[PDB]
């Protein structure tokens, strides 16, 4: 049985080496996925935050969103008001002022007042679009931030527990492989 | 050699069932946890926002926030424009009109105009407070659902990916078991 005993160990050792070799790839691939997963979170977190203080970035982002919308109000308000004035002074049979209700004594006046308002609104609709794009962009950024708040933990769990734990598994399996060869 | 072999078939089959039975337990305990985990996420999400359709409710809330904010923008702007008019005729001691720039000959006129602008604005504060209130409530609910986005992601991973995969491993393993016994 002596030769047969050694036949037995040799087979047993091969079954050990094969299953370790399996794990090594298995683990290696899990490590690869967890690292990519982390890498992605750090990229999104990076694209989304312009600083190290989250509560502050969010606070400063909120202030910007407030400025833009106040701007939006101005543009939107003036646009509507003047637009109405202009349509009163033209399409309606008013030869008078829309604010002080005073008749325009000469036709020259009427045109210049129309003329003044026409120019005051001259870039207004255009600026209102730009402001709306920036406002939309900011809010979207705000939305993503609020969604990354609750996996602060998860991103940290990968970096400090799971991934180093896996490298440790890969180390132990690598020790087992070298023990056999 | 017939008996010796028949015990042999029996040993292998018993060793298959033992390892299969093991899987059923391991797999079952995995399914038990994923199901609890899913169950808790669903309870939590529903307790925070009472939403049964998440992506659609959130998208619609966002649309409402957009319409309401657009409305208020135009209201506030328009109010600001007229407010400015009034402050021009008063605090700036201007005796001219802001639109047609025509001087006020009498204080009587000027007063009529001042008085005229104020009444146009008399309903403004009430509308502005109402609109900002409705809007504040929508935003808070939107912020809360935004904090639940990754929890909704987990719920979707559990319900559509992880748990059906496990139920399928339990199916095939159960068949493997029933085939031996
Ligand atoms: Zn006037």
């Amino acid at each position: 049985k002596e030769i047969n005993q050694t036949r037995d160990r040799l087979a047993k050792l091969n079954k050990e080496l094969a299953s370790s070799e399996q794990n090594k790839n298995h683990i290696n691939n899990e490590l690869k996925r967890k690292e990519e997963q982390l890498s992605s979170y750090e990229d999104k977190l990076f694209d989304v935050c312009g600083s190290q203080d989250f509560e502050s970035d969010l606070d400063r982002l909120k202030e910007e969103i407030e400025k833009s919308s106040k701007q939006r109000a101005m543009l939107a308000g003036a646009t509507a008001v003047y637009s109405q004035f202009i349509t009163q002074l033209t399409d309606e049979n008013q030869s008078c002022c829309p604010v002080c209700q005073r008749v325009f004594q000469t036709e020259a006046e009427l045109q210049e007042v129309i003329s003044d308002l026409q120019s005051k609104l001259r870039l207004a609709p255009d600026k209102l679009k730009s402001t709306e794009s920036e406002l939309k962009k900011k809010e979207k950024r705000r939305d993503e931030m609020l969604g990354l708040v609750p996996m602060r933990q998860s991103i940290i769990d990968l970096k400090e527990k799971e991934i180093p734990e896996l490298r440790n598994k890969l180390q132990n399996v690598n020790r087992d492989i070298q023990r056999l060869k």
